[PDB]
């Protein structure tokens, strides 16, 4: 009777007496007490934590009827918990998994591409390359029959793509730049005559611009129309500020206005002459800026004149205890994102924004706020760009550092590891693929060109091809290199051969990869230079680490891949050689602990007409 007014509530249970008067029993499920009046709850607030909190505070969601979970935040996948009431509140929990497009098979890679992992946070976290012996965007690939990266065919990513989709021009010939000066859709490298001028390119003195004449004022050989020096000898047309006119000829060959000559740095361009120690050679070119040293010697050619140079560096990344910014831990690329002195190594605050390291969301940028207003985990001020050096994540071959972002090897050093007198046949380096290929000409001594990036983790990988059949030498490639005294090098020889020097040690150097550990008593010489060639251990000199047991030489005209994984960290060392698709070599693991980082560099030992091609290097930290 009397429930019959509903002075309940709605769902509400009303009791009704003989008398007329009731009582409102349960409030139905999800809502407050007094069964009267009647109000929502908060299952999210004030009872368990039903929802994924990514890092954060937010996430479960009070609705009036009921409670919601949000779905998973990007980068993670689970289920939606969806509830009435609040006994459904204690039981059911949202479960969200780390994605993994890679590992979880939901990727759009190629048969023949690699679903590459880019880590949780990155933008994007995957990305599809093409396995050894394949050229495409990832999505395509095709037979690449010489591993620089171009495929032996027009592929359909040719409208949609901007590298590894179309006809390489020498396809049997690494040539990972593809540069066709006449157009005619044959490559420099395999090209007959580079500038259809009919005068074949061994004999045109200007191979690359088109002269039929031949015409050569001063007899240096080098042709009228392409000698940035006409009137005087000049074979190397070395011109240091690239603006056409070469250096044999110019009063000011860097183009800084102070003149040969009075310029305390004539190759390097320093306007403002300073010269801290008075040396005469001013800072930008000092070896040693702080210590007088005009001869600028640097006998273990690593950057620091033999003046600076007391070889302290206690934790082995290859700089020296008072030119390190984490003297103690070892950082081999000295990172100071913040420039605040302190390597990001050391530093818990890398950006300087208040938010450490370990609770940033963007390590690198300035962002106090934290704002991640999609939710996926990462601050919204580094989008696509982790580092800011406005190159994004994918095309960034370091993410989490601004000083690096290319393969690059156009500027390197040259280091000798025997020098002398005469017999002095040095390496001869030619670039093409804008830093990312080089050919080794010559016939040559020992010899690294090292790149000026430096390292912790990395991978590194390159095309290796001898473009020649003489000779059955050395050639590969060095890494953690730190000083001509310290290096890991991978070197690679055709035929065992003993060294036709037996002073000061004998050196017998077998055919095969070999993995090696340069830590010089003597530093470049005759007694590391036989230790490089020998395979095996030299006491105060060489340790090899591993070495392919069944010594299988390089064969000519063949491409191979090579890829360096290395985690100084731990010590972690791992080579792959590939003979087209086929891994042909593998070191397994190793460790060693020598050196925590360091340079690249590729490196020869008396063989010419090496072919260094389609050159990777990524870090990996
Ligand atoms: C990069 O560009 C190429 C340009 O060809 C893309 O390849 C093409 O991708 C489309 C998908 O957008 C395929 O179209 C499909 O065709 C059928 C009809 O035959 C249509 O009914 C489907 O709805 C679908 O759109 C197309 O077949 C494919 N071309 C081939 C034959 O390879 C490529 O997809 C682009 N990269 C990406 C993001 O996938
Ligand atoms: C590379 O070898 C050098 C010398 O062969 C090592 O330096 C020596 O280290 C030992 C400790 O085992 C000391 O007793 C010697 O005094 C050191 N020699 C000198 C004069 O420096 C060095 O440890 C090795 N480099 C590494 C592992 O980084
Ligand atoms: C019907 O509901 C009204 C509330 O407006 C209440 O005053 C009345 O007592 C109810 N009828 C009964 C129980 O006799
Ligand atoms: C239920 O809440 C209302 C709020 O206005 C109040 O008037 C009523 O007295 C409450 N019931 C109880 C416990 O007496
Ligand atoms: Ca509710
Ligand atoms: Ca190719
Ligand atoms: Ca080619
Ligand atoms: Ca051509
Ligand atoms: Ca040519
Ligand atoms: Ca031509
Ligand atoms: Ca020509
Ligand atoms: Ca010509
Ligand atoms: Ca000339
Ligand atoms: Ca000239
Ligand atoms: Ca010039
Ligand atoms: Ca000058
Ligand atoms: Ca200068
Ligand atoms: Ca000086
Ligand atoms: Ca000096
Ligand atoms: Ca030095
Ligand atoms: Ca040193
Ligand atoms: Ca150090
Ligand atoms: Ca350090
Ligand atoms: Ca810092
Ligand atoms: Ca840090
Ligand atoms: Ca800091
Ligand atoms: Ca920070
Ligand atoms: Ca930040
Ligand atoms: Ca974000
Ligand atoms: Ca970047
Ligand atoms: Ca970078
Ligand atoms: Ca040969
Ligand atoms: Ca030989
Ligand atoms: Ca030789």
């Amino acid at each position: 009777d009397g429930c019959l007014s509903n002075p309940c509530f709605p769902g509400a249970q009303c009791s009704s007496f003989p008398d007329g008067s009731w009582s409102c029993g349960f409030c139905p499920v999800g809502f407050l007490g007094n069964g009267t009046h009647c109000e929502d709850l908060d299952e999210c607030a004030l009872v368990p934590d039903i929802c994924f909190s990514t890092s954060k505070v937010p996430r479960c969601v009070n609705t009036q009827p009921g409670f919601h979970c949000l779905p998973c935040p990007p980068r993670y996948r689970g289920n939606q918990p969806v509830g009435v009431g609040l006994e459904a509140a204690k039981t059911e929990k949202q479960v969200c998994e780390p994605e993994n497009p890679c590992k979880d098979k939901t990727h759009n890679c190629h048969k023949h591409a690699e679903c590459i992992y880019l880590g949780h946070f990155s933008d994007p976290m995957y990305k599809c390359e093409c396995q050894t012996g394949y050229a495409g965007d990832g999505l395509i690939c095709g037979e690449d029959s010489d591993l620089d990266g171009w495929p032996n065919l027009n592929l359909v990513c040719a409208t949609n793509a901007t590298y590894h989709c179309i006809k390489d021009n020498c396809p049997h010939l690494p040539n990972s730049g593809q540069e066709d000066f006449d157009k005619d859709g044959i490559g420099d490298a395999c090209d007959d005559d580079d500038d259809n001028d009919g005068v074949t390119d061994e004999k045109d003195n200007c191979q690359l611009l088109f002269n039929p004449r031949q015409a050569d004022y001063d007899k240096d050989e080098v042709g009228d129309r392409c000698d940035n020096c006409p009137y005087v000898h000049n074979p190397a047309q070395i011109d240091t500020d690239n603006n056409g006119e070469g250096d044999a000829c110019s009063v000011d060959i860097d183009g800084d206005d102070v003149f040969n000559e009075r310029d305390n740095c004539p190759y390097v361009y320093n306007t403002d002459q300073r010269d801290t120690d008075g040396d005469g050679v001013g800072d930008h070119c000092d070896n040693c800026p702080l210590v007088h040293n005009p001869d600028q010697t640097d006998v273990d050619n690593d950057l620091v004149g033999d003046q600076c140079d007391n070889n302290e560096d206690i934790d082995d990344d290859g700089h020296q205890n008072n030119q390190d910014n984490c003297p103690y831990i070892s950082n081999a690329n000295q990172a100071d994102h913040d420039r605040d002195g302190q390597g990001d190594a050391c530093d818990p605050d890398d950006d300087n924004d208040g938010v450490p390291d370990d609770r940033d969301n963007c390590r690198l940028v300035f962002n106090p706020d934290q704002e991640d207003l999609d939710g996926d985990g990462r601050g919204d001020i580094c989008k696509d760009d982790f580092d800011n050096d406005n190159i994004p994540d994918i095309d960034d071959v370091c993410p989490e550092n601004n000083a690096i972002s290319e393969t690059d090897f156009r500027n390197f050093q040259m280091v000798p590891l025997d020098p002398k007198g005469t017999t002095q046949i040095d390496p001869n380096w030619v670039i093409r693929h804008q830093g990312k290929e080089l050919v080794q000409t010559a016939n040559s001594d020992p010899g690294i060109a090292v790149g000026f990036d430096e390292f912790g983790s990395v991978d590194f990988s390159g095309t290796f091809y001898v473009n020649t059949d003489r000779d059955d030498d050395y050639a590969g490639f060095v890494f953690g290199y730190q000083s001509s005294s310290r290096f890991y090098v991978v070197m690679w020889k055709q035929v065992t051969q003993t060294y036709w020097e037996d002073q000061p040690t004998r050196a017998y150097g077998y055919s095969g990869v070999s993995l090696k550990v340069v830590n010089s008593t003597t530093g470049t010489g005759e007694h590391l230079r036989n230790a490089l060639w020998h395979t095996g251990n030299t006491p105060g000199q060489v340790r090899t680490l591993w070495h392919d047991p069944r010594n299988i030489g390089w064969k000519d005209y063949t491409a191979y891949r090579w890829h360096l994984t290395h985690r100084p960290k731990t010590g972690y060392i791992r080579v792959l050689v590939h003979e087209g698709k086929q891994v042909m070599a593998d070191s397994g693991p190793i460790y060693d602990q020598t050196y925590a980082g360091g340079r690249l560099g590729l490196f020869v030992f008396s063989q010419e007409m090496v072919y260094f091609s389609d050159l990777k290097y990524e870090c990996r930290d």
